[PDB]
């Protein structure tokens, strides 16, 4: 997959938009995918006790933890698709430390795109939607490759 330079830009510009709060959107995004999936909740240790929304939005780890998530995919998606170097790390853990399998990444990426539309109605079109999912699956499809690069299947 290509992304024409006009998606890329409209990538680039919804991007600017999380990076004025991305502590919100953090915590927003990791809740939306406990609660539609709280399978997924299951794999982090330290919040697998927050049993409702209203104590996952008490929690100023989790927070914390949505901006670690948004800075690492922020690097990653500035790079228009020359992120290679930027992929490994996060392979690395996600593969062989925290054992995520791809179709949690494509739970996390409907989150995101369901966040963005709940903080953006008016500032999150088709278009833009368009491209985000393109970047998006852009990223799965990468990271899957380098899963199976280390010799795991996702
Ligand atoms: C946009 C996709 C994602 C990005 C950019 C991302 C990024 C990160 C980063 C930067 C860290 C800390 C350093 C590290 O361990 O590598 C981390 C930790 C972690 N990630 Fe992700 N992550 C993503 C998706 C997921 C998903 C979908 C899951 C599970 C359902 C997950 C599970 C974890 C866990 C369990 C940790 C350790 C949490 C802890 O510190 O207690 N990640 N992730």
């Amino acid at each position: 997959m290509v992304l024409s330079e006009g998606e890329w830009q409209l990538v680039l510009h919804v991007w600017a938009k999380v990076e004025a709060d991305v502590a919100g959107h953090g915590q927003d995004i990791l809740i939306r995918l406990f609660k539609s999936h709280p399978e997924t909740l299951e794999k982090f240790d330290r919040f697998k006790h927050l049993k409702t929304e209203a104590e996952m939005k008490a929690s100023e780890d989790l927070k914390k933890h949505g901006v670690t998530v948004l800075t690492a995919l922020g690097a990653i998606l500035k790079k228009k698709g020359h992120h290679e170097a930027e992929l490994k790390p996060l392979a690395q853990s996600h593969a062989t430390k925290h054992k995520i399998p791809i179709k949690y990444l494509e739970f996390i990426s409907e989150a995101i795109i369901h966040v963005l539309h709940s903080r953006h109605p008016g500032n999150f079109g088709a278009d833009a939607q368009g491209a985000m999912n393109k970047a998006l699956e852009l990223f799965r499809k990468d990271i899957a490759a380098k899963y199976k690069e280390l010799g795991y299947q996702g």
